[PDB]
């Protein structure tokens, strides 16, 4: 009988395996469906933009890590206001002051590790490119940003106003930080790779372990506590197949209901993305030859949500393209997922419902206007780049000219509703909330309401997606939950 | 016949006199009601920059005598009284009598000025004029700063901080606030050594910056001190001169353009008396309406303020010795649309024996108005700042008091054992209720705040820039008054909103920009 069985060995699971097995008396098992460290869940499709008249949506492949260390290189925290809002929404203690010590605990900052908002002893090394190694292309971009009044904020992780910066990244995954060779040798930590949890085992309303598919056979593993860290799409599906979720939906599938929890699979957040590309002219190719540049900006669409855009300006001599890709980093739209059926091998039916709130369409237009503004500044205009729209994930030629789409706002709206993407920042499907909030799924230490023996401790638990790439925040949150468990 | 007559030789007037007279062909007269402050004879209570509070201890001497205002919105169960409102009356105006702090606000303030219909007045647009005004002693080489302008700006070295200040910073670090170092090129929440204008120990007003001996020698520049403009001279809808009281004699001065830079309470009164204002108000006083402009005297902004004080305990007084020290930009959480809506100072004064935490709402929702009492050129306007008319400002003030509580509970500050009590902002003194007791009694706190809420001398917005089709607008993007010709306003009156800032540096900026628009 294990003390803790952790379901899924990705970013959060690795943290928890490490932290919980640090105590010799904790017998811990981490189960991961992928290989030890093609690399994704095969044939996993999702609906992207909200159903809309005139537009025809199809299912799209959505990459989710399927390997030890999972989704884990850009490594950023978000803003104080994100975490203060998590507390306002019922995540007691998850305000900025509450999460900041866990952001510190996770990291070793090469550049700023002695500053009071940083760590210098954590397992995840974080650093930035020296802004002196910047290409002349990047420099020209910074001169255009300067002319609009943007400072170089240097360190996006301890300075929170609008501006530009060298992006912080982890380069030497969460597997090599948290499951290094010292940790894997621990006697009390087991680590099953290529092994897939099928179902949670229950005794009444207690979860008592898991059924696992390992090699060719199905095993039962008994457990005092089960922690789901299967990801924001699969953790809530596991909950739903277990009978934890909206009763009517489960009864429709013949699933016996352990607890009627209407928040399970709701509150699906993402960041809404789009690209702009141009072929590199010769000056631009040459200048680019000498993660460079991130930009935090405000769209002005909603005064309540400053710093709601993230943009990256870059040039790549290899594909022969300049690009400006960006996303809505503080959105208003949310989606949902539900089961297709009770089969443990089925993926859920996922609808991100992107641009369902028209403020997000407003934000993408504003971002596009900002990009035309910057590239009109002399130091970027000199390159004579011809900017065309593209999908965020597949930045390639084929889209219409930026300057011409902005002059046809109905055509602009059609293009964005058709081609809007995600940034793989799926979150919020098993959210933290108060004991008397009927849409909450877990308490402030990840314990699932309505049952015993079960926590959730991955990106599913985020009350909202933060103003950030979701890997560092997930590491933080796993750190915080581990500490609460250890009590 | 002057090309430009500038009414009011204060912060903006000084800038405009200097910039417009830089071209030999421009015949410029600057008219100032108060005394001269020439560099060889600055009054000692003005010249002392380490004690900028001293003009206020000289009484009336350096201010508009007996200028009174209404402060807090009328509210049932609280009577309010007229209160004296300091406004500079001498060359350099407000910058000759101020607390010497020099900050810009935030990009969002000016981006909002553009959204409100002030085209060109966004952050990108005002930034070059902020750079032009300053020579920053600490960061003048950096991208968002200047190193060659006439107003020197600097900060205390953090090394030189008292142990008390240092303890306060530890308390704020525990709250997760960084030292932002430079409040004028970094715009997130946190704490900093405030930026201020001084030349060594001496005050450095806009008069010293812009009206020095080398500029006063200009033969095309005229400067009339102890001379008070009474009326604008009008021929149809064109303004064509001024009448001026000099001693007991009244004179007329002809002008191609008149620029009003008389301050945010007096510039709009001049407009109203000329017949440029809401028509029904003017009819009621029998002033002939030259142009029906309902925004004149509306849109009066301010920063709403309160203090918290405690007797210095032994350790606190000792810690206070060792070395404008510490400012704090913070968010109230009242409205997610207005981050950084609070400003706080924490310090210890061994003279009074008082530690204090004074703060104001730096992005308010409430606005007030002024109107004329009568047509007499010598009367002051009827001014109602209408503070806490919008309940969110009450919430911001309660939120800042809670923030102050939290900070002072930190070990670095708790060790001092300070008994924090409420106070009016302008005159910090005993007599107010204990902070911790009054936060246990919301209705008592309300009544206290509504009774004792103060301003910060950041009056603004009473002749606002706005769009050529906006009934509430008074001036265009270059300060030209809609409905007449020959008249501009170029002072703090024209700000569409008060920024997240003490208003001296933003006024210098706006006068630089307006001068430039004029010269093009
Ligand atoms: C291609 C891509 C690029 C990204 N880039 C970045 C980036 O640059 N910066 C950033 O901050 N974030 C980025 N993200 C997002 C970030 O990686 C995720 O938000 C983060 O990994 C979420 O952590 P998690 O622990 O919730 O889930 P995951 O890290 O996805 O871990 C879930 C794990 O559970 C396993 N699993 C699922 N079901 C079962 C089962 N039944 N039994 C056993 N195991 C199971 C999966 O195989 C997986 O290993 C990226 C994501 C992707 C997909
Ligand atoms: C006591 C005090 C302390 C302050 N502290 C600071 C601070 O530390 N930092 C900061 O940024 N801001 C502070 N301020 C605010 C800042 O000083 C003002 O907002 C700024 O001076 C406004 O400039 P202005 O040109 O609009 O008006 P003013 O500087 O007030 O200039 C108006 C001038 O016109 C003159 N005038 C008026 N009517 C007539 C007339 N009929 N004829 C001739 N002349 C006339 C006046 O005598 C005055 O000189 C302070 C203000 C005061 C009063």
């Amino acid at each position: 009988i294990f003390d803790y069985v952790i379901v899924g060995g990705g970013t959060a699971g690795s943290v928890l395996a490490n932290r919980l097995s640090a105590r010799p008396e904790n017998r811990v098992l981490l189960i991961e469906a992928g290989i030890d460290t093609k690399f994704f869940w095969p044939n996993l499709t999702i609906h992207r933009a909200a159903e809309h008249p005139g537009i025809t949506r199809e299912p799209q492949f959505y990459e989710q890590g399927r390997l030890l260390g999972g989704g884990s290189v850009v490594s950023n925290r978000g803003l104080p206001r994100d975490y203060d809002e998590w507390q306002a929404l019922g995540a007691d203690g998850w305000d900025w002051q509450g999460v900041l010590p866990y952001f510190i605990k996770t990291e070793r900052d090469a550049d700023y590790g002695d500053d009071p908002l940083h760590g210098n002893a954590g397992p995840i090394p974080i650093g930035r490119v020296d802004s002196r190694h910047w290409s002349d292309f990047t420099v020209a971009a910074t001169q255009a940003l300067e002319a609009a009044g943007l400072p170089n904020i240097h360190d996006q992780n301890a300075r929170f106003d609008d501006g530009y910066f060298p992006p912080a990244f982890t380069l030497k995954s969460a597997a090599r930080g948290y499951l290094d060779a010292s940790v894997r040798v621990r006697p009390n930590l087991s680590l099953w790779t290529e092994s897939r949890v099928l179902k949670l085992l229950t005794t009444g309303n207690a979860i008592t372990g898991v059924s696992v598919l390992r090699g060719r056979e199905t095993l039962q593993v008994q457990a005092r506590e089960v922690i789901l860290t299967a990801g924001a799409l699969q953790s809530p599906a596991i909950l739903l197949r277990t009978g934890i979720g909206p009763a009517a939906d489960l009864h429709a599938l013949g699933i016996p209901v352990l607890a009627d929890r209407p928040g399970v699979g709701r509150n699906l957040w993402e960041h809404s993305s789009i690209g702009v590309v141009a072929p590199l002219t010769e000056q631009a190719r040459a200048d680019a030859s000498t993660h460079q540049l991130g930009i935090r900006a405000s769209s002005g669409v909603d005064p309540a949500t400053p710093s709601d855009l993230f943009l990256h300006i870059g040039a790549d001599p290899v594909s022969g393209l300049a690009s400006a890709v960006f996303w809505v980093n503080k959105p208003s739209s949310t989606g949902w997922l539900k089961l297709k059926d009770a089969d443990p091998f089925s993926y859920p039916d996922v609808d991100f419902n992107l641009l369902s709130d028209p403020r997000d369409l407003g934000r993408l237009k504003a971002g596009l206007r900002l990009i035309t503004h910057y590239f009109a500044a002399p130091s970027l205009a000199k390159y004579g780049l011809a900017l065309a729209l593209s999908r965020f994930a597949a930045p390639q030629p084929g889209g219409p000219l930026l300057n011409d789409l902005l002059q046809d706002e109905a055509a602009l709206e059609r293009y964005l509703r058709t081609n809007v993407g995600g940034t793989w920042h799926a979150s919020g499907t098993a959210r933290i909330g108060r004991a008397d909030d009927s849409q909450a799924v877990v308490d402030k230490a990840g314990r699932v309401y309505g049952v015993t023996g079960l926590r959730v401790a991955d990106a599913s638990i985020m009350p909202t997606v933060p103003t950030a790439n979701t890997n560092l925040p997930t590491l933080m949150l796993a750190e915080k939950i581990a500490d609460a468990i250890l009590t």
